[PDB]
């Protein structure tokens, strides 16, 4: 399935999906991605939605 994550790094904004088998898999993908990516802070997850979000 399709999961998204929205990130808020301040200034930064912006979004990415991912297709994983579950929403673990999904959230070991954006966890990595906000790292490599300088966003580190608040995690939300939306199962309803497969909507991940991390703001700084």
């Amino acid at each position: 399935d399709t999961y998204k994550l929205i990130l808020n790094g301040x200034t930064l904004k912006g979004e990415t999906t991912t297709e994983a088998v579950d929403a673990a898999t999904a959230e070991k993908v954006f966890k990595q991605y906000a790292n490599d990516n300088g966003v580190d802070g608040e995690w939300t997850y939306d199962d309803a939605t497969k909507t991940f979000t991390v703001t700084e």
